[PDB]
């Protein structure tokens, strides 16, 4: 069985570096220690936190850490919406006692308003600056997209990085896709602890979101490989007057108004995307109704369609068809109706129940903001700091979709990888 | 009877006087604009509730916004969970439906749903129709035509994208044309937010249709076309929509900030006027009556204009305070409190031709509330011509007010026959 | 001889500011002296005098009846969810902040557009802070505002001199808020009467949070250096002011949501390091009520019951008053046996009194950040400065409480 794994894993990794490779512009560009580097320092990490017993006991006791931080955010939930997230909602509504706008968008504001405090101190300029400078000194990147890469681990394609902003207007092609994959690669805190409320397994996030910098930097430089010269730290003397917030009070309160539209923004787009999802049904229903099935729904057409790529990644074809889905509705729509519905599976209630070597594989597939509609995201606050940029970055919106997706399957492959061995 | 169907010959004589009364100018008011509106506006109406062929695709149509409107309840379902399930009933009584969770989630739907319509190209399509069907029966400019059309299906001020590169330059009727046909018309969105209310569907669909030629009706009888029409877009034009998943979600977030208004008004003026009644209340215990409260002045100062479009002496004592309350306030609280007399189990029972008149005549965003509603959703694109709206900013809702009550009476004499409604 | 405790009492207090203070010699003499004499007036008033207890009484609930009509609209949003029965499905957890509390902010926006507009607001601005402006230096206003927040919350309170707030000067900023924080409406203080707390107490320092406001906000800056799209129809106004008073609700329960969590974190911090240690369970909410307890006694309960005094106020400071007197309930019910004077439990009455917690600041910022955009630097800086200036005159009212049942 291992020795399968193993194998079927390498055919994974193999397939996934191969696509990019064909979609390469120039596969004769392709610095190999770049490439190789960021493939190796993504699958070191998986052999870090889901192999090594070292590391698992890091990986619990973060996730301990973190858990709190979520039971200290909830202490603010239950003063302001009171019992309606008590127990007595499951005795009264019983399964629809969980209401999703009260247990998982106020953490979008909590988290939001948590990181404006760890940026005011100092503490995100610390990790940014160590994890960005380790992978320069590993792959050859600029200084740039690497701590890009860096700071698109704690936030997304939400809030611009900053670190990079001097930088963007003069960036190279290669080093803007970088950029751009590593928002789509990974996911924002804020929305991260959106899925832990969700029922998504925290260990796994947690690993997600590391594999992302060197993951978000693999399928960029391979899709893209770096040609022209990087930009000198001493010529890019040309930082306009930044507006900085007051006291740590000030930082605290305006990451969570931003947060606040945030939270408000992801419920609005639920509610209409699980809504029109259930309008194609009731359409494709009607249409399948004619000849056949008319059971179809959008749900099953997705992942027959991802299917061979799930079964790709690690997860046996048998279970592919579900894992097919939710793949798919991440990347044609977004992560967090994936996530919703991949909730359904972990339940102990649930008739079908899938093998702990696949819903590990899921979780990690589903971790990242490529979709279809982050794309707009991106060029819309990227094109702030860069207005004479905006015709490439709306050019390689598509392209960093798949950098942001494939990303997510590589890791998935190690996920299926580690934790099919351990 | 005879006498019925008469004396909805006079309510229409009436509502055009007025209009010629309060003109700019009565002298070539053009004939061949004014009757035809009025003859399209009293077509649509037997078209849909005297033939059979009419009522027979009338009531197909509103199962299939039903069904919409069904299917967007289950994106609501999994916002809110169990808030909105049928448990609350069995908890909190009558209580268990929460206006905030059953009424304004369904903004959002259709807000985001019109958005994808508006991106595949579906709207501009009806839009050329129906406004090249009206150039071609009154002959106004192509201008506000279009702006007539999309009046219709299209609310919270987003008139523009038709009228957007006309809107700099164009005469002062066409403005007007504009501000008329918005405010006659309900918002395509917010209309499916009266349905979960109580309000009777088919009335608000035909109610919609009327509300263009009715909106161009008392637009070019008030103040007529005296300046030549240019119509040529300016070379200004300068782009949100990506994807249908991002045009989906930007409308989603487009109709929570809507929600969220709409929501706070009614909070607002139902608690202000409960205020104001406190001290009408009070005010009437010196004369000897401390019942006199606001609604009940409003209805009994509407009763003439009540029993002008139809309505009997007897109950124009009640529909005088809805529709007084539709501009003297808003259209919101008039069918809060119209929808009261739909209840089975009531003391009162209207007739059926009463909720016919008072449907169609309380359908309207023509209120004293909406000027700047207008004004500053319309100033945006053209700043130049920001005094001139506000200028017909009252003109422009007798306007809105008087298009709503002649679709009203078309209502009661087409309803006088047959036409009942639950 | 108890007035040497107090009179020892109302200077270590005022000491306090003078300490804690921004420029001495701007201190203006006069105001600072006549907001302690209207402080220490109004309680004898309602106090000892039976009859202001009456009138005052009745003129806290008569406009509380003002505001309850915006009640007739909460009930119209959120329908059952804010009826009776979920104080029997789900009781203490049934009462919800974000349904019942929230939304009357955007009733007082709304309404506070109307009287602007209809000038009802810039009359009582004219007479009433302007009547207050040859008592006293103020800012035409801002003793306008201290006024209001008598009958208002704190979240209700800046939203009455808004227009003003724009190009308000450093002093009238921290005289509104911190006399702002020090308010608490009115239903909320009729849940403590339920609870234990006599209403001749209650009604006292509802007026004495006014004058107390002032007394320690002038005590920083007064205004140094000598200075002090609108709306088509009044339907128009009333919209207009309920739009712009939702999202200053969303602004800020979006900061007290964070902030109460962010509180609630730092002690799980706290407790780790002191997890670590014999101390720590060490919550903040101690950690300064024992630095209370000294003060306690300045005021108050000389020994052996000062240190539990103490950490009441530490929990009022941190988290709310609505804890810090769900345990003083317990003291005054007969089988406590732990007994304390009836002037005991009058300090620890006034001392509790008024809503000025850490929390409470992200609603200052939030509101002004609709408000006044450009103000929230301005509000954050002197945020904790106004927990300080706020609890200081709720202190301030508990030494005048023991001064006078003694
Ligand atoms: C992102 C969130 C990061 C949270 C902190 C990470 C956990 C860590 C550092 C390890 C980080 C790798 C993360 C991998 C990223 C992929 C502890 O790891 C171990 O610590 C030792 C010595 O410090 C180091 O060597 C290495 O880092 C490693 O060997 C620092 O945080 C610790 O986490 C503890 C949570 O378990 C916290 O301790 C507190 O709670 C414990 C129970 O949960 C109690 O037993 C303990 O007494 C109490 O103090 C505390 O924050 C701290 O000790």
């Amino acid at each position: 069985v291992p020795r399968m794994v193993v194998l079927h894993s390498l055919l994974g990794m193999a397939v996934l570096i191969a696509i990019a490779v064909l979609l390469s512009t120039d596969r004769k560009a392709i610095n190999i220690r770049t490439v190789a580097g960021a493939f190796l320092i993504q699958v070191a990490l998986g052999a870090l936190v889901l192999y090594v017993p070292q590391g698992r006991d890091m990986l619990g006791e973060a996730s301990k850490t973190i858990s709190n931080v979520i039971a200290y955010g909830n202490n603010g939930v239950d003063f302001l919406f009171g019992g309606l997230v008590s127990e007595k909602m499951f005795e009264v509504f019983g399964g629809g006692g969980f209401v999703f706008a009260l247990r998982v968008l106020p953490m979008i504001v909590f988290f939001s308003s948590l990181m404006a405090v760890l940026y005011y101190i100092g503490v995100m300029q610390l990790l940014i600056k160590v994890i960005g400078g380790f992978l320069q000194k590993m792959l050859g990147t600029s200084k740039a997209e690497s701590m890009s890469a860096a700071a698109s681990i704690f936030v997304g394609q939400t809030e611009a990085p900053l670190v990079v902003r001097p930088y963007i207007r003069r960036m190279t092609e290669s080093e803007l896709f970088a950029v751009m994959s590593g928002g789509l690669a990974s996911v924002a805190g804020s929305v991260l602890a959106g899925y832990v409320q969700m029922g998504v397994p925290l260990p796994y996030l947690i690993a997600a979101s590391f594999m992302a910098a060197p993951g978000g930097l693999l399928f960029a430089k391979l899709l893209v490989p770096e040609t022209e010269r990087t930009q000198n730290d001493a010529e890019v003397l040309a930082e306009n007057e930044d507006e900085k917030p007051t006291n740590v009070i000030d930082a605290a309160a305006s990451g969570a108004v931003t947060g606040a539209q945030i939270a408000i923004a992801v419920g609005a787009s639920l509610l209409a995307f699980v809504a029109l999802i259930a309008m194609i049904n009731g359409i494709i229903g009607g249409v399948g109704g004619w000849f056949g099935h008319g059971d179809l729904t959008l749900q099953a057409i997705l992942g027959w369609l991802f299917s061979p790529l799930a079964w790709v990644i690690g997860v046996p074809w048998s279970e592919a068809g579900i894992a097919g889905s939710l793949i798919g509705q991440k990347v044609v729509i977004n992560e967090f109706v994936a996530y919703s519905e991949f909730v359904k599976y972990l339940k102990p209630e649930a008739a079908v129940q899938l093998s702990d070597t696949t819903k590990a594989i899921i979780s990690f597939a589903l971790c990242g903001a490529a979709n279809l509609g982050s794309i707009a995201v991106l060029v819309g606050g990227l094109s702030i700091m860069a207005p004479k940029r905006r015709k490439d970055v709306a050019r390689l919106g598509i392209k960093a979709v798949v950098a942001g997706s494939l990303s997510n399957l590589m890791s998935a492959v190690i996920a299926g990888l580690f934790t099919g061995l351990s």
